[PDB]
């Protein structure tokens, strides 16, 4: 059996500065660090800093007077950020930058009192967050899921509207969620393409090729990572059987029985430990040496702040 491995895959560099933020402060201040929400959403890391000290809540609720506390990767609503400012607590936000870009949009927006539109997915953190920034009453902020949210969609002043999407999108379905936009609202303005950010687009290309060359895809994610699952939907829309695994234990033997070619990628919140052991697992069940594709070079890096070196 052929392993082929996508690239780029695993850690943007959001991540990466997000999970830094967390150890820099276990290792500055000691446990417990608190964390809001899952910092990425990837179950080895959470657990890992779990065990490390980090105690990630949901509810700023939940934290003690005088405690350190971590915005997670995904950003809160100004609502949080608010609740924390007026609580005992010493805050650091771990914030990607390429969502904070997005929360300046809509803040924008807001201040103007004109309606918004953001593409994204209820529920997830990164929307809370993003509908978060919006809090003028003159104005709205309205959420779409896909093109019959937009034939639904009825806004106060169609001459001034705009709208943003969220960073871990499938960049094929939010185009057709702006194509439905621009003909119901053809005054709207938004970005070039999407807020989209470069991981995603760069690791839905990379598995678009993993996919035309092998016949199953493995994407190491865990269940709640958005990104991860547009990864292996994108596999699977292919025709190819595609699986989203936290970890080799979760490798079942009958999906590659037989198979001549499978393809390995992760999403942007999984380590790349996770993907090692997960090419160890191929290679007990048939597989050779794993060979990278050739993929689009990153090179962006995010710093974390200076309070945290
Ligand atoms: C912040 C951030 C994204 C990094 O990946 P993630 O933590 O998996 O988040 P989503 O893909 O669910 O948005
Ligand atoms: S997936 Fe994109 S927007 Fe999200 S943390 Fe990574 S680089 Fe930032």
């Amino acid at each position: 059996m052929q392993i082929l491995l996508a690239n780029p895959r695993g850690f943007c560099a959001g991540v990466d500065r997000a999970i830094s933020i967390v150890e820099n402060a276990l290792a500055i201040y000691g446990a417990p660090i608190y964390v809001r929400h899952e910092v990425v959403h990837n179950r080895y890391v959470v657990d890992s800093l779990r065990e490390r000290g980090a105690i990630f809540i949901e509810q700023i609720s939940e934290v003690p007077d005088g405690a350190i506390l971590i915005f997670s990767a995904h950003g809160v609503s100004q609502a949080v950020r608010n609740e924390a400012k007026s609580r005992d607590l010493t805050v650091f936000d771990a914030t990607c930058p390429l969502v904070t870009k997005v929360h300046m949009e809509v803040a924008r927006a807001s201040r103007r009192g004109e309606e918004s539109i953001l593409i994204g997915h209820a529920g997830h953190p990164e929307v809370e967050g993003t509908m978060g920034q919006y809090s003028n009453p003159e104005g709205g902020m309205y959420l779409v899921e896909s093109p019959d949210d937009v034939w639904k969609l009825t806004v106060k002043n169609e001459e001034k509207l705009s709208f943003m999407t969220q960073t871990t999108l499938s960049v094929d379905d939010t185009s057709d969620v702006i194509d439905a936009l621009r003909k119901r609202f053809p005054k709207i303005v938004g970005p070039r393409k999407d807020d989209i950010c470069y991981a995603t687009t760069n690791r839905q290309e990379a598995v678009r090729a993993l996919a035309e060359q092998a016949e199953v895809v493995l994407v190491v994610g865990s269940k709640n990572s958005s990104n991860s699952n547009r990864l292996a939907e994108l596999a699977q829309r292919m025709g190819k059987r595609a699986f989203l695994i936290d970890d080799a234990k979760d490798i079942q033997e009958e999906w590659v029985k037989e198979v001549k070619c499978v393809g390995v990628t992760a999403g942007a919140s999984a380590p790349d430990i996770l993907v090692q052991n997960v090419v160890a697992r191929l290679q007990q069940l048939g597989g050779g040496e794993a060979i990278p594709l050739e993929g689009r070079e990153e090179n962006i890096v995010f710093e974390v702040p200076k309070e945290l070196r």
